[PDB]
C-alpha cells in the first residue's frame, strides 16, 4: 500500500516520498478532527498517521489538556514510530490550533528539526491566546466543560505570557531546514489577534483564508475540520512541485 490512514504497512511513494502527521487542537483526537482531512489526503496518494496526545484520565475524546511539553515528547515518540516503520528520513506535520503550536517546541527543544521538513499550522495559536478564548472552544466540545478548570494544564500552558509560551517564543519562531506554513482565518474567534498565529523568518508562508476565498467565512474549529478550501491549500504546501492556487472553486 502507498496510501492509508494510520497504516504502519504503508509506504510512502515516489511522487509522496514524506508521511503525513496529523496533530489535533485542544479537546481533540486522532479521528474525529481529521474524518474530511485525513481521507482527503489519502485520495490524493500519502500514507497518513494521527496521533492522540495530552490525554487526561477519565477523559476519553477530548485531549490536549495535558502539559504541553509532555505532549511534545508523545509527539517525538510518534513521528519516531512512523519513521521506524515507513522507512522515510523525514515527515511532514500538519497541525489545528494547539496542534499547529505545541510541535514548534518538539523542532525546537527535542530535536524534531532532523526528522521534519514542513510543518502547516491551521489556525495555530503560535504566541498563546486566552482563557476567555479558549472557553469559546466549549460550545463545540460540551461535557468536556465539567472536567477542566483554568489550572488545567493543556490549557494554562496556552495563555500568552505563560511559562511554557514565554519559553517556547523567546527565540525566533523558526528552526532552520523547515517550511512552515499558516493558514488563518480573520473571522477566529478563539485565538486572537488572528495575526498572532502567524510565523516569523525567512521559510515561512502565512496565508490568510479569505485571500483564497472571500466569502469563506469559517471560523477556528471549522477551519481546521471540514474547510476543503483549507485542505486544499493543505495539499499545496504538502506537494510546492503541483501546487494549484486555491479559490472558492475548491470547497467541494
Ligand atoms: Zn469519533
Ligand atoms: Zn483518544
Ligand atoms: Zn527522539
Ligand atoms: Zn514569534
Amino acid at each position: 500500500t502507498s496510501r492509508g490512514w494510520n497504516d504502519y504497512s504503508c509506504k510512502p511513494s515516489a511522487a509522496h516520498p514524506r508521511p503525513v502527521v496529523l496533530v489535533h487542537g485542544t479537546f481533540g483526537n486522532s479521528i474525529d478532527n481529521w474524518l474530511v482531512l485525513a481521507p482527503y489526503l489519502v485520495n490524493r496518494g500519502y500514507c497518513v498517521f494521527s496521533l492522540d496526545y495530552g490525554q487526561l484520565p477519565g477523559v476519553p475524546f477530548f485531549h490536549g489538556l495535558g502539559p504541553i511539553d509532555k505532549s511534545a515528547e508523545q509527539l517525538d515518540v510518534f513521528v519516531d514510530k512512523v519513521l521506524d516503520a515507513t522507512g522515510a528520513p523525514k515527515a511532514d506535520l500538519v497541525g489545528h490550533s494547539q496542534g499547529g503550536m505545541m510541535p514548534n517546541y518538539y523542532l525546537k527543544f527535542l530535536g524534531g528539526a532532523d526528522k521534519v521538513n514542513a510543518l502547516v499550522g491551521i489556525a495555530p495559536d503560535n504566541h498563546g491566546t486566552t482563557l476567555l478564548g479558549l472557553t469559546k472552544l466549549l460550545p463545540f466540545f460540551p461535557g468536556v466543560e465539567k472536567f477542566i478548570s483554568d489550572n488545567t494544564p493543556g490549557l494554562a500552558d496556552q495563555v500568552a505570557g505563560s511559562p511554557f509560551i514565554t519559553k517556547l517564543t523567546a527565540g525566533g519562531d523558526t528552526v532552520p531546514g523547515v517550511r512552515y506554513t499558516v493558514i488563518a482565518t480573520k473571522y477566529d474567534q478563539v485565538v486572537t489577534p488572528y495575526r498572532t498565529q502567524y510565523l516569523d523568518g525567512p521559510n515561512v508562508r502565512n496565508v490568510l483564508l479569505q485571500d483564497l476565498c472571500p466569502v469563506d467565512l469559517s471560523e477556528h474549529v471549522a477551519i481546521g475540520t471540514i474547510d476543503r478550501i483549507a485542505f486544499h491549500e493543505v495539499a499545496n504546501a504538502l506537494d510546492p512541485a503541483r501546487a494549484t492556487p486555491t479559490t472558492c472553486a475548491s470547497v467541494i
